[PDB]
């Protein structure tokens, strides 16, 4: 009953901020090698690169926008040269809006189809060939895309639509070694959060604590530990899941 | 009660062979007036072209490529002339291919997300407008998009994303009067497996067929009568669900 | 097309009151033979005996504790003896009781257990040779098993059974015949909402109200069309499934 | 995963996924609490295993079905342990009767054991858990497939669910989570002792379902345990985990 993941070589797409980036840190200093991404050169991501470096290990950060097919091409011929293999694929990399549905432009809609579904399907296909014949692949979902939350339909629709390339994936590469499991999320306290002032801020913060469980936001960390169970082989019989990670939200 | 449907107007998408064929069929004969599309000219469209005028009311049947946004805003103003409303739209227009997943080209990965999930999202966008105050959405889904199917992971992943698709215009116009559901198929008989030689479709008919709790396949006129409800007043607090019409399969 | 209800047979438990009432009222308006049952008299069971005599068609109502299975063989020696055959199965009675969960009486459990899932098991169970070669059964679930409601565990673990033995039950007799669905409630008006004293008529109806898509609560003449939907051809090829009537709640 | 000196009690350890939970849990230093129906064989050789690897572990026999004798479990759970932080209800029987012809004492069992049993164990085990504390209990991935012959046990094993749900949102501000664990197909004792003939053909068509090819072990389900355990999931309460390999 061990986690057994010091040694391991993981691609964690969207590391600068927020989830992804409480998932690379934890999954760096657990002794992962963490290949991550991100969209636009920023202090985020240059203070990302800073503590990689701090740590131990063989960590890589670099730019690529998940909208590009030729961008994503690019981040795994340098994932093929930096680490040759990849053990742990997570797809975290996402863009959310709030358009009244009637006013979406097709072309915000675009955008968030190419980031949210179409970048997660590019990552995982190339993704097969570094994972060999053993690997376990995570989408980051979402709990309201069972719910619904109005002005976003479109991040529901792209959300919901990995659980159902995860489910066939499962089915189509149990057999050679590859997992596929998705983690929904519920609220999870990221750097936008506390980048609002205390009015717009505890009363985010209240009206979203009610409707869970626990009484209390997520942390990217306690996503991490989730991550951490799904890429070690304490999982290695769970395939084809989708695993809530949300307080236990409405 | 009664389903009611005399005089209503219906846009069915794909309606020129198979399932929507079915629910075209069925709607006008009960007297729906019935406006529909289909891709590309064939005996298929003309042949239904035919059945509609020699049947009662006011039907059309025009050609709209939904991969195209520009089609689907000429359809969709050919519409608000010659219907001027809408109370009820099915998205049943929805391509699929067998490709394993590691060879599957961007641009049909990319056909498949144009049609089956950004098509149906602009056939509802453009339709908002005409359904008015009261209004009913029904999209296609799919039975399979929960169970994994090997080679089809695009397929089960757009399938997925339109019930996200729903949940969220479900919350967002409700209170305007708008519905949107889900019908979640099984496996379904339809030209394309009558057009086999018999058994290899014998054989898949009873591969099929053990799976289900009934024994048998489904036809699209059982599709027809889970339109006919979720179209009618009978289902007036039915909203944001995914109803299974799939025999109990799996 | 149409419903075709008129000449059925319907089993309807718990009739007096709320949803049960208002299906029977329906199913009898519609020229469905209906029996059912409720657990004391009333007021309530009294104007339904009333409001039947007055309809035509051979309606019965008569008293069945369903925590009794003596009272239940009983009752299905009545329905033997006045329908001799059953085309339509409702399993709507229930309890529910606010305990705090850590001193819930075991006696207390056991009631909730006798008549929600015990109950509807002996009903089904004894119509089973009575609905012969073709039939539907249709059980009243609530979206709440799935939320999860404090002060109300014993209740949701109940209606969340009602799930699984419909999903084995559609597995089991689907080659007979014969259909098992579930209708999952939202919250719905009934006269238990009318006897407050505005004290809290309505602070509930506006905190159930904002938490549905629709803005309002259910009626039993709303389940009344699913139940009809479900008796019907109509829905011939939907069996094993759990089908939202809800507005759309959480 | 921080679970040595945890203190922990599984329903039903002595055999098949019971018992690889409670070896599991002992292994990492957790001092596990036990019971079973009968004795027999496995719960004798189970006790022989726990008092070799040392810790403080026991092993009692209570039948789940009488609500007595798990007053008396709780009591001795209160003496030996004063607390628990780790509540497994795996116990849980299955027949396989045409529904038609199930008899009702034979679905009052199945209730009593499955539904009623993990409610009492769970009501028991609240004040014992205190501020904090992590229920899991075993359902079943077939409660969403339907299974002829066993519609009683699909109907328990789902009920399940409902339970945990309420009960997270009941008692997650007091600190405990509450989640079910769904199981596919899992290699039991059972299993071996079938002739080669009859448990190749079993075990081929559960395999041919899953998505991994294979059937599930007891240690796989400990490992998702395990983490339910710990406080890597400290924020994972009201939720179905699908231990299953994939299967349909
Ligand atoms: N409560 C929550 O926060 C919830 C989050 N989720 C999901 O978790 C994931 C991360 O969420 P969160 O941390 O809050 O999001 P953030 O906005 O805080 O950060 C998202 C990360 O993804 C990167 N990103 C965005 N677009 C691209 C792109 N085209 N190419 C490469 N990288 C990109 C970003 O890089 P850059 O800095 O360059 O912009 C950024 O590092 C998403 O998938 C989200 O849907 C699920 C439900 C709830
Ligand atoms: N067993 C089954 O049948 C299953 C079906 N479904 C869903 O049912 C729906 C219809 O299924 P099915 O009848 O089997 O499919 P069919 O192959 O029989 O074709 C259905 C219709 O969709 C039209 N279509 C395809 N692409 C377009 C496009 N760009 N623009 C406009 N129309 C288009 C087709 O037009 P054209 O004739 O010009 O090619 C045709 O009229 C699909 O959405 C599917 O995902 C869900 C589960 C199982
Ligand atoms: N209304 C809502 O908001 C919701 C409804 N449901 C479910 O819908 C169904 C309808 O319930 P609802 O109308 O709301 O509640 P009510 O209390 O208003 O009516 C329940 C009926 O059950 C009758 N009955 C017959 N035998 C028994 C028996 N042994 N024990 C108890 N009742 C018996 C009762 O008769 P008597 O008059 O003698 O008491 C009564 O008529 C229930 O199963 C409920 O769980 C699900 C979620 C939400
Ligand atoms: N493929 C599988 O094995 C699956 C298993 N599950 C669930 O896993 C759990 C255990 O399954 P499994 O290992 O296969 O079953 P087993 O028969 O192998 O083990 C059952 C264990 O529970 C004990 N038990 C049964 N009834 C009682 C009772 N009244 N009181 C105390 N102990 C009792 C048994 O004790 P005793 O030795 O005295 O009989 C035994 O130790 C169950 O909850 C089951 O529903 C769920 C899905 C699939």
């Amino acid at each position: 009953l061990e986690l057994g993941l010091r040694g391991k070589k993981a691609l964690v797409t969207g590391g600068s901020r927020g989830v992804g980036r409480g998932v690379v840190l934890a999954l760096a200093r657990a002794g992962v090698d963490v290949f991550t991404c991100y969209r636009e050169e920023s202090d985020a991501s240059a203070s990302l690169a800073r503590e990689l470096k701090q740590l131990g290990g063989d960590h890589h950060a670099l730019r690529a926008d998940l909208a590009d097919p030729k961008q994503i091409a690019e981040l795994f011929q340098e994932v093929g040269r930096r680490f040759g293999t990849l053990d742990v694929v997570v797809n975290n990399a996402g863009v959310i809006s709030h358009v009244p549905y009637a006013e979406l432009p097709v072309a915000e809609w675009q955008r968030i189809v190419d980031v949210n579904l179409t970048g997660a399907h590019l990552v995982i296909q190339h993704a097969i060939p570094l994972l060999g014949d053993k690997g376990s692949v995570i989408s980051i979902g979402s709990k309201s895309s069972e719910v619904g939350i109005p002005l976003r339909a479109h991040y529901t629709a792209t959300k919901h639509a990995l659980r159902g390339l995860t489910r066939s994936l499962a089915k189509e590469y149990g057999r050679s070694g590859l997992r596929f499991n998705v983690l929904a999320l519920g609220v999870v306290e990221t750097e936008e959060l506390h980048a609002l002032p205390d009015d717009e801020r505890a009363e985010m913060t209240k009206f979203y604590s009610t409707k869970t469980a626990l009484g209390r936001l997520g942390t990217p960390d306690e996503v991490a530990g989730a991550v951490a169970w799904l890429a070690s082989d304490l999982s290695r019989y769970v395939t084809g899941a989708t695993i809530h990670v949300d307080g236990g939200i409405s």
